[PDB]
């Protein structure tokens, strides 16, 4: 561990091993000082034009923290195309983190000349959340991870929580964290960190499509021998009156079939268009927004629980706010265009998931008599029924790896909304900072604690490896499947290339749902 | 108690990389028309983050004050509760699935 | 074509570039890739050794080969050499057949 030696290699790869793919990936971080030092307490009020729905209490550190929480941070593109096109499911088992090659730089500002220099003493500080004690931030489709090109050089996130509020205001039950509490590794250049982590038992994530739907799983040529209400009332002429007739379900009224199974659960969301003439006019992002009330505010229930984004035929239709949005690169923060983002689609699991924008059926809605005519009422919000069979969202190449699953006493078919693995125990959350380094003191004590340092920031490289298992395709099917392609006819660039720029971009998302399966 | 909330949960310094519908229709002036306009979720606009969970299950029960004067004046204690229809017989769900009591 | 061994598997390609070393980067977090680096560059030496197999000449023929000799009379400057400026020059390009084999 000396000054003059590398204190560990570039390491960047991906290898195929049958039922298993393990990646490797290395990046270039910068971490600047955060807060200068300082841990400040952070909120959100009331006051101004800021609405009860956002308001928040918590705390804002001096430290930063690692996060490759993001698929693409392990796959490239086509380490993905292989995956996606030849597997009906993966999953996470373990995981490998090293940090080294450190070096923390301190820079002098004089005269407008600043001048940058090795300080070869000072250090940063690691450390990981074993025993998830912190609140667990990761898990929340933040900016900062590990950038998807190899080549790019990224800045470290810096590290905030919240705790509960009432207004602007902290309550009794408010906590306060401070990371300076925990043991951490300190390491001057030459030094390096690094862990090994299991990932819990988690289902395989269901990378395939239904080739067949609910609604259709009978035979077609024979009927049942099961019968089902078909007349109340008599035909001939006009002398009709009330009657009682049954028939067999057959191929041609596969509607009324006796089935053994009902779609998944439903909780609505407004349609929109992306033929802006065909929508109405008005702003009814938030106030036709689908969303959940808790303890007084209100939260969008996005992307909320998994539906299919749209039935045959309307692809040019999505829920206000029930699928996931990529930018293309470059896109704007704010307000930014159709064009400039990417919507994802959730059409898939039309097979056996309700619409995202319909109801999920009809109910009777009173008691029809002689002389009451029959009420139906229609549901637009239907939790689980015994029967109910459903599919998770999908994942994508950028989108989230994993959440946290919160410790609560219970909780329903813990699949992370966003997509992903939900795990108990999930890859702890890793700690880094610089540690402060004063400039010089007064020369007589004084007790004040020192508000005067060194101005400095530290680099280094990160690697990070994960072994993933492979479930492979077993199907009899015998005309070919759906494949992920790169396109064929010339074009100005190259897809997931860089620019002449040397801008690095992502054209699409590429979900994950190729080969089919049946039901 | 948790000292968290389930609306919570993210990092109050950083913005999302997941985008959601915030604008339909345009704003400068009168000649307002419908657009669709895109954001990323951020620490002053948490209500609209993209997030993992949902809040637990729910069955309503009528609000009673302890502070007589604010509640109606009528007997509704059986006639407005909260019930659940067995057979013909209706009972209270009494006290019925976990809820908090009551907001800030 | 331009002469030489044909390789199936030649000698592999060495690639070696400086690591990116970012300048004082800002105060509060960027999602954007950083653009300001430290200049710098590096230098080093680098030794390459390789052993070549001969096959030496195994002629009858009586009278003397042509063979590549040094220029006998005086020059301005030694051929393969350097100049009065410190500047290595090669005069002419040297060939490979001098010595004769029957067919």
């Amino acid at each position: 561990d000396g000054v003059g030696s590398s204190s560990g290699n570039w390491h960047c790869d991906s290898t195929w091993l049958g039922d298993r793919v393990i990646t490797t990936s290395t990046r270039t971080w910068a971490l600047p000082t955060y807060n200068n030092h300082l841990y400040k307490q952070i909120s959100n009020g009331t006051s101004g034009g800021a609405t009860n729905d956002n308001t928040y209490f918590g705390y804002s550190t001096p430290w930063g923290y690692f996060d490759f929480n993001r698929f693409h941070c392990h796959f490239s593109p086509r380490d993905w195309q292989r995956l996606i096109n030849n597997n009906w499911g993966f999953r996470p088992k373990r995981l490998s983190f090293k940090l080294f090659n450190i070096q923390v730089k301190e820079v002098t500002q004089n005269e407008g000349t600043k001048t940058i220099a090795n300080n070869l003493t000072s250090t940063i500080q690691v450390f990981t959340d074993s025993e998830y004690q912190l609140p667990y931030v990761l898990g929340s489709a933040h900016q900062g991870c590990l950038p998807p090109f190899p080549a790019d050089v990224f800045m470290i996130p810096q590290y905030g929580y919240l705790t509960l509020n009432n207004g602007s205001q902290a309550v009794g039950r408010s906590s306060f964290y401070c990371l300076e509490y925990f043991p951490s590794q300190m390491l001057r250049t030459g030094n390096n960190f690094q862990f090994t982590y299991t990932f819990e038992d988690v289902p395989f994530h269901s990378s395939y499509a239904h080739s067949q739907s609910l609604d259709r799983l009978m035979n077609p040529l024979i009927d049942q021998y099961l019968y089902y209400l078909s007349r109340t009332q008599t035909t001939g002429g006009t002398a009709n009156t009330q009657t009682l007739g049954f028939s067999q379900g057959g191929p041609n009224t596969m509607a009324n079939q006796a089935k053994n199974w009902l779609p998944g659960p439903c909780y609505r969301q407004q349609r929109v268009s992306t033929t802006t003439g065909q929508n109405n006019n008005s702003n009814f992002a938030w106030t036709a927004g689908t969303k959940y009330h808790l303890n007084g505010r209100n939260s969008l229930a996005n992307p909320g629980i998994a539906m299919a984004t749209h039935k045959d035929d309307e692809e040019r239709f999505f829920p206000s706010n029930g699928i996931l949005i990529f930018g293309k690169q470059n896109a704007a923060r704010d307000n930014a265009d159709y064009s400039d983002v990417m919507l994802t689609s959730e059409e898939e699991i039309k097979t056996t998931n309700p619409v995202a924008t319909e109801e999920y059926g009809i109910v009777a809605d009173n008691l029809q008599q002689q002389n009451t005519a029959p009420q139906i009422g229609t549901v637009n919000s239907q939790g689980a029924l015994p029967g109910m069979v459903w599919q998770n969202r999908d994942v994508y190449l950028q989108g989230p790896i994993w959440a946290k699953i919160p410790h609560t006493d219970g909780n329903f078919h813990p699949s992370p909304l966003m997509g992903g693995f939900g795990l108990k125990h999930p890859p702890p959350q890793i700690l880094i900072k610089n540690t402060p380094v004063p400039a010089d003191p007064p020369t007589t004590f004084n007790q004040s604690k020192l508000n005067s340092f060194i101005t400095q920031y530290s680099t280094g490289q990160v690697s990070v490896e994960i072994e993933w298992e492979l479930q492979k395709e077993n199907s009899k099917r015998w005309n070919p499947e759906i494949q992920y392609t790169s396109n064929y006819y010339k074009s100005t660039s190259v897809d997931f290339a860089v620019n002449t720029e040397g801008v690095y971009s992502e054209p699409r998302p590429i979900g994950t749902r190729y080969l089919t399966r049946n039901l």
